[PDB]
């Protein structure tokens, strides 16, 4: 569907979802070629291609960081195109240090499924904190 | 909503006086209290405040980095937000290192000027092509 409240509400579905660790509700918002980018030298860091490669994330991400949101994300969304702007501040579980991250995810949603993300993130911070 | 086709154009004369160099023009859609957040560790990062931190910035980048933008960039816009969403390529003068960047520029305009601005870059690929050069 063309309307940004409705993509917002896909966008918020499928984090939720990954917050439940439902994978069959993830999978059922998640385009089967879902491409998920993410930037710089950390484990997370790559190009993430379809629904294998999106739970094998969501478990990689579980179980190598803690991750806390101090406030809620922003939505600025036009249409099919969802940009979720926020911060974050976690511990690397294997490092046990500790970072701090402003990002933006920038999102396209077609025929009502997650279908291209690509996170700006501060890549140093990260790097720094997984060494 | 409110309509955003003003506050886009605002923007895009933002980026219009900017590469035209219009001093002038670039601080007249620009807010006195504008402040630009620019993450990491390289020269430019650090929070630049009001219209001559502005014209510091520019004088600064004009000085330090070559930056090419091979395509348009993309605007999202809702409510007194403008998320401007591109890709550059430059070469760092000093070191003469070569990088890529894709990145966010996420603005806030109200009463048809620029508030603020925050970049989201590759933070680590800046620090490592200008040698982690926080000055």
């Amino acid at each position: 569907g063309m309307s940004t409240q409705e993509n917002v509400q896909i966008v918020k579905d499928f984090f939720a979802a990954m917050g439940r660790g439902d994978k069959k509700g993830l999978l059922a918002v998640s385009a089967e070629d879902i491409e998920w980018i993410i930037p710089g030298e950390w484990p997370l860091a790559g190009t993430h291609r379809g629904h294998a490669a999106l739970a094998a994330l969501l478990q990689k991400a579980s179980e190598m960081v803690e991750i806390s949101y101090p406030e809620p994300p922003e939505f600025v969304a036009q249409g099919e195109r969802v940009l979720v702007v926020g911060f974050a501040t976690g511990r690397v579980k294997s490092t046990n240090r500790t970072f701090e991250d402003d990002w933006v995810f920038a999102i396209t949603v077609r025929k009502s499924k997650v279908t291209s993300i690509r996170e700006y993130i501060d890549t140093l911070a990260l790097a720094r904190a997984t060494n």
